[PDB]
């Protein structure tokens, strides 16, 4: 396609523009936070590490599927569970039009030996140039006049992995603006909606046990599987479709025996490889260039 999908703002709710925050390395589960450095990828090879949670990337526990109205026979894109955006992990980094670089996703030295990461990620490309302010939504409807520090907006609490992403009814906003080098006649600057627009998306295929599965849907995201021989890492080359400023999630994919979901909307599972001690996996998040 890609596809579109595209939200209609509430606040409270799940299409709310919540921030993300790009120094929040800890994974989910019961424990306080731990915040490191900001991911900013600027400039390139630069590297950062941080968790994500074990079924974060294809999420049957968000309770949220979309539908891929762009693959053909349609019932082959029906029913994509969506990722959760806040237990995977968001970066950012400002580049340039043709940049051409590298990618990789690959687990935490400190997790090395243990297995359970096969890390996704996605990519968009936000026009407006920088961090979007906007007042109203769920975590700037208190006074706020700009962002918390090493902080962003995003459309929704739950995430689209193959789709340009918009959120529409928003409180009007009158200085939702882009640099001058970008045609804002294919990429609007509306009062009331902005998109996060899909770059690239991907990730890791390969099994660590051959017989077992990934909690992956069978057919949506054929393309977007990478396979390189290596379980728990992905290294992808990308050439920059624009200049300014990207946003990248990263999420993981769970290996299992088998694993369902039942009326009640549970996952269950059997046989997870999962070796590490918390609820997310640590991963080492790199851009290189090349
Ligand atoms: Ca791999
Ligand atoms: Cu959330």
């Amino acid at each position: 396609g890609v596809a579109e999908v595209v939200e209609t703002f509430k606040n409270p709710g799940t299409y709310s523009s919540p921030v993300i925050n790009f120094k929040i390395a800890s994974p989910p589960g019961p424990g306080t936070p731990i915040y490191g450095p900001p991911r900013d990828f600027s400039g390139y090879n630069k590297s950062y590490s941080l968790a994500i949670g074990k079924t974060s990337y294809y999420d049957p526990t968000t309770g949220t599927k979309w539908n891929d109205d762009t693959i053909t026979p349609v019932s082959d894109g029906q029913d994509i569970w969506r990722g959760w955006t806040h237990t995977g992990k968001w970066s950012f980094f400002n580049g340039k039009a043709g940049d051409k670089i590298t990618l990789s996703v690959q687990r935490d030295a400190q997790e090395a030996s243990l297995k359970g990461a096969h890390p996704g990620f996605i990519l968009f490309w936000r026009p407006e140039g920088g961090p979007l302010f906007w007042a109203g939504t769920q975590d700037l409807d208190e006074g706020q006049t700009a962002l918390p520090a090493d902080s962003d907006t995003v459309i929704g609490h739950v995430i689209v992995q193959h789709a340009d992403w918009t959120l529409q009814g928003l409180p009007p906003k009158a200085d939702h603006t882009a640099p001058a080098g970008v045609d804002t006649e294919l990429y609007p600057m509306k009062p009331d909606s902005y998109t996060m627009y899909y770059v690239d998306s991907g990730y890791d295929a390969d099994k660590y046990v051959a017989s077992k599965k990934l909690i992956m849907h069978p057919t949506a995201f054929k393309g977007l599987a990478l396979n390189d021989g290596t379980a728990g890492a992905f290294t992808k080359s990308i050439t920059l479709p624009k200049t300014g400023y990207y946003m990248l999630y990263v999420a993981n994919v769970l290996e299992v025996d088998d694993w369902s979901v039942d009326a009640d909307g549970k996952l269950t599972t059997t046989g997870e490889v999962w070796e590490v001690p918390a609820k997310g996996c640590w991963v080492n998040i790199t851009i290189s260039k090349p």
